[PDB]
């Protein structure tokens, strides 16, 4: 119902900071890029390789599909509160074709490394190391009043040889207020927090925690995904074999939320599992008490017990990273 940090952090600053439908950009003209290699398409999305010729700085390009202009002003607007900001890709430009005036915008190149080449090789320190940029980032976003909501592999962009991380992909982004309610449609199945998937609408920056707990337990038990769900129903059902079914109602209790009735079928009865269960000698190398301590503390039905980003990186799992910095 409330976030535990950073709750009020909007209402204190001026309205124009999260006022994003009053936002305007300045479009320039999509020609001076040069497109060069569709890395691949998506949603209202398709992301494209290039260089700004005015220098030759190499650059990516997504190009939106702007039938949603309040959505593009919102992404645009979140990008620059958090220019500079620690581990976020820069937005360098917003920009339009001109003989046909559809608007996109221009990120920083990243020689990004793919996570189903990466994660294959991580040491105990990397996933330490990486993990603990990570949040970095989302304790910056937070705290300058705005939730990712699709943290995820994907949108994790590593350079492993620079050592180099940055989140990315922000049309999913939003500003936290106290108790406005959400959409629950945001994020990847697998990375969906349970408050989502209960239809719960009134949640908050600990959603990303959630998301990142189950990057955290896919890199350190080699599940990738770690709940792989066949829908939003067989999802939640995947959690609660794993935390336990009475853990679950005990939570909707609390949020006074309303199952579908389609749940009862299949939830079952499940007892919390040991997060032992999952070691096994290919990822034994990766597995420390501290690390299942950190995780016991990311993966909780209730969002508002959940780790915070400072919380988190203050843990002993990252006693490591500190001292190395
Ligand atoms: N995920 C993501 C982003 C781009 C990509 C989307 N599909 C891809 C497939 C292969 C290689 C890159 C991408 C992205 N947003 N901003 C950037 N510089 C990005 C990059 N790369």
């Amino acid at each position: 119902s409330r976030a535990r940090v950073y709750a009020e952090v909007n209402s204190l600053r001026s309205r124009e900071y999260w006022d994003y439908e009053a936002h305007v950009p300045s479009w320039g003209n999509q020609d001076d890029y040069q497109l060069v290699r569709k890395l691949g398409r998506g949603k209202y999305s398709e992301v494209f390789e290039a260089i700004n010729i005015t220098n030759n700085e190499r650059v990516v390009v997504k190009i939106l599909k702007p039938v949603k202009k309040k959505k593009i002003k919102r992404e645009v607007k979140i990008l620059e509160n958090l220019r500079g900001g620690t581990n976020i890709i820069k937005l360098i430009d917003t920009v339009k074709d001109p003989v046909s005036k559809t608007p996109a915008l221009v990120f920083e190149y990243i020689n990004n490394t793919d996570f189903k080449q990466l994660y294959q090789i991580l040491t105990d320190f990397d996933i330490r190391f990486y993990m603990y940029e990570l949040l970095k980032a989302l304790d910056y976003c937070h705290s300058k009043g705005i939730m990712h909501r699709d943290v995820k592999p994907h949108n994790v962009m590593i350079d492993h040889q620079q050592k180099k991380l940055r989140l990315i992909d922000w049309g999913l982004a939003e500003f936290y207020h106290p108790a406005q309610e959400y959409n629950v449609r945001v994020a990847s199945r697998y990375f969906k927090g349970p408050e989502l998937l209960v239809d719960y609408q009134m949640y908050d920056y600990s959603l990303d925690m959630w998301s990142l707990g189950c990057m955290l337990a896919s890199m350190i038990f080699r599940r990738e995904p770690f709940f792989h769900g066949q829908d939003n129903y067989d999802q939640l059902v995947r959690i609660a074999k794993v935390l336990g079914t009475e853990e679950l109602y005990g939570y909707l209790k609390k949020y006074h939320i309303d199952l579908d009735p389609h749940f009862n079928d299949i939830l079952g009865q499940h007892s919390r599992k040991r997060w032992e269960n999952f070691i096994h000698s290919e990822n034994r190398h990766l597995v420390s008490p501290e690390a299942l301590d950190l995780l016991d503390k990311l993966l909780r039905y209730d969002h508002q017990q959940r780790l915070t980003a400072k919380e988190a990186m203050e843990h002993p799992y990252f006693y490591p990273v500190v001292k190395e910095q």
